């Protein structure tokens, strides 16, 4: 009961991939800066809006991995940020929307990036790793397993990447050396390689190569099931108009997602996008899924 073309039903997308596929080696959509969609003032939005829909939209055109950067509280909670700004967004909201969604498609599986993103409030009772696995963790949504987690396992429940240090509770992606503003390699759950290209303020030109070339680099390692490649499409902004992450995406979005139409490759690895949407075509996002065609 499993045809290519289910691969269009964007809320339901990952239904016709095989349960023994590691996640690593689908092609998955994500979202940078996931809950910044709330941001109005337009000063606080040229600097730091990265999505102009909520959580709910972004899953139901096919994202599946969320960057989550959080600040503990003194209530013992953890809320969204982009620096020192509150986003008007918390965790818990984040989860809410993530368990709706998998209650309404359960084929699927959600990967939370989660990183502190501010300075802990003064009051807190724990750390920030202490609090999110004592309020949040603990709850069954989340996988509780490692190693090279495959999709099967992971349907239904909330697959966590680790950008924070301190972590005492199994499950997910463990926390790895992350260099700021670069492409690097490095490995986690013991036996899964990872390439990141986060050059997040390099100039324009710079970054579409790097993105260009990890996915080159990608897409002629189709086979290789351990390797994790995580592409980071987005760009921080120049605090102007025409240096925006959305004057960034208009242009880069479009760009990227042509590469792939063109290629038709078997593999193009975990593109985190900023302002999924549908105002560009070819959608970057749905090239990325359709990637998948051959593992089905
Ligand atoms: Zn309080
Ligand atoms: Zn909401
Ligand atoms: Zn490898
Ligand atoms: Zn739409």
């Amino acid at each position: 009961a499993s045809s290519v073309n289910e691969l269009e039903n964007w809320s339901k997308w990952m239904q016709p991939i095989p349960d023994n596929i590691p996640l690593a080696r689908i092609s998955i959509p994500g979202t940078h800066d996931s809950g910044t969609f709330k941001l109005q003032n337009p000063i606080k939005q040229v600097w730091g809006m990265t999505q102009e829909y909520d959580f709910r939209y972004q899953m139901d055109h096919g994202a599946r991995i969320f960057d989550i950067r959080g600040r503990l509280t003194d209530d013992n909670t953890i809320v969204l940020h982009h620096g020192p700004l509150y986003l008007y967004v918390t965790l818990h909201e984040f989860i809410n929307e993530a368990k709706q969604f998998l209650k309404d498609n359960p084929s699927e599986t959600i990967i939370m990036s989660l990183k502190k993103e501010y300075e802990d409030m003064k009051g807190a009772e724990g750390s920030f790793s202490s609090t999110f696995e004592k309020n949040y963790f603990v709850d069954p949504i989340f996988l509780k397993t490692e190693g090279n987690i495959k999709l099967g396992d992971a349907r239904g429940k909330i697959v966590l990447l680790k950008r924070y240090s301190g972590s005492n509770e199994s499950g997910g992606y463990n926390n790895f050396y992350w260099p700021d503003n670069e492409t690097f390699t490095t490995t986690v759950n013991q036996n899964v390689n990872v390439t990141v290209q986060d050059k997040y303020k390099v100039n324009y030109d710079e970054k579409v190569k790097s993105i260009k070339d990890t996915m080159d680099e990608t897409m002629n390692n189709s086979e290789d099931l351990n390797h994790l490649y995580i592409n980071f499409t987005s760009l921080s902004s120049g605090g102007t108009a025409w240096n925006s992450p959305y004057s960034y995406a208009s242009s880069i979005n479009p760009e990227i997602a042509n590469d792939i139409k063109q290629k038709n490759p078997t593999r193009v690895g975990w593109v985190i996008q900023d302002y999924i949407n549908e105002k560009w075509s070819p959608l970057l996002y749905q090239e990325v899924i359709r990637a998948n065609k051959s593992l089905i």
